[PDB]
């Protein structure tokens, strides 16, 4: 599917093939002593096993680049025990709880955030929510009597619970960073 390339021309997030397996580069960094051929030592992950390696290649290696799928999808229902996801040509993606890390703690009926999901060959990768999301506060205390100068718990719809701002009101909107699990912002 794509040419390929030099080591040197890899970072991370980038797939090589490697033996006929797809590993993921998570740390990329070379090396040049003086006028010595240059190397690029890379961390790897392989996406069919979960095997961590990290090995040293001459600068000029060719690997072959391996292209992962990528769909946007939102979130259908929960058949059980498996996550059903669809895009927007209606196909559907059953899911495993395995696979759902990040978004599952901000999974909600009906929830319309468009997620990014991402295949080799028909096998989940990764489903990531976007970077900010909104939430509707289910319940919260009111705020307490008494300060020196912060957050309080809330409850979400389904049943997360976050520290959010103490000003916050059951019924309020929150923004949430998704990339922390954090609360940002009142809406």
């Amino acid at each position: 599917m794509a040419s390929m390339k030099t080591a040197q021309e890899f970072r991370a997030g980038q797939v090589a093939n490697i033996n006929g397996a797809p590993w993921v580069i998570q740390k990329a960094e070379f090396n040049k002593s003086g006028r010595n051929a240059a190397v690029v030592k890379m961390k790897l992950k392989n996406l069919l096993t979960g095997a961590g390696t990290e090995t040293v290649f001459k600068a000029d290696d060719k690997l072959e680049p391996i292209i992962l799928d990528r769909k946007e999808v939102t979130y259908s229902y929960f058949a059980d025990p498996l996550y059903v996801f669809m895009d927007s040509e209606f196909n559907q993606y059953e899911i495993e709880k395995d696979d759902l890390e990040g978004v599952l703690t901000f999974i909600e009926d009906g929830m319309t955030d468009i997620c990014e999901a991402v295949f080799y060959n028909d096998k989940v990768i990764s489903v990531e929510l976007p970077t900010t999301i909104v939430r509707q506060i289910a319940y919260t205390e009111p705020a307490v009597r008494g300060d020196t100068s912060v957050m309080k718990t809330a409850r979400l719809n389904n049943g997360a619970e976050l520290q959010v701002s103490a000003f916050c009101e059951i019924g309020d909107s929150i923004e949430i960073d998704t990339r922390t699990g954090e609360y940002k912002s009142r809406v």
